[PDB]
């Protein structure tokens, strides 16, 4: 689990969004596994505006923050899960690292701020849904 709070927005994995998120929907994209909903309170997270390829992510299944190198956002084939059939996921970044399904929502950060959230993984890889291209999250 996990979410990003910036301005009056909440950014979550689309597969983990709640009924309140869908009723208060701002934008979602199934191919990215992202959903953004509106909030009443101001959030404290800052989104990175950069092309960093090194950062640190939170892995709940190890209670640890791991430093990693990751690929730039790309279109990647992802196998089926209980939430989606096998498909191409867009804006996805991969790193070598541990992850399990319930690690989705863990944040990836670089020196500039929040980069993305855990969305895919297995077999020694972890995949993050990028949010840096969503410039409207800051305005
Ligand atoms: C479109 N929609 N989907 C859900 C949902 O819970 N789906 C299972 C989780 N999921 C997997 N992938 C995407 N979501 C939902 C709930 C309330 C209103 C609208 C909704
Ligand atoms: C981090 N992580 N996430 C998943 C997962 O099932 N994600 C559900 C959302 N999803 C995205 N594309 C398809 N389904 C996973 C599985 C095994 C090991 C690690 C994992
Ligand atoms: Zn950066």
């Amino acid at each position: 689990s996990g979410a990003i709070y910036v301005g009056n927005y909440r950014v979550v994995n689309r597969h983990l969004a709640t009924h309140n998120d869908w009723a208060n929907l701002v934008w979602e994209d199934s191919s990215r596994d992202l959903l953004v909903s509106s909030t009443t309170a101001q959030g404290c997270d800052t989104i990175a505006r950069c092309d960093c390829q090194t950062g640190v992510y939170y892995c709940s299944s190890r209670r640890k923050h791991y430093p990693v190198s990751f690929s730039k956002p790309s279109l990647i084939f992802v196998e089926a899960s209980e939430y989606y059939p096998a498909r191409y996921q867009s804006h996805l970044m991969l790193a070598v690292g541990h992850s399990e399904p319930g690690d989705c929502g863990g944040i990836l950060r670089c020196q500039h701020g929040v980069v993305g959230i855990v969305s895919t993984g297995g077999n020694g890889l972890v995949g993050f849904a990028d949010v840096r291209d969503l410039l409207w999250l800051d305005e």
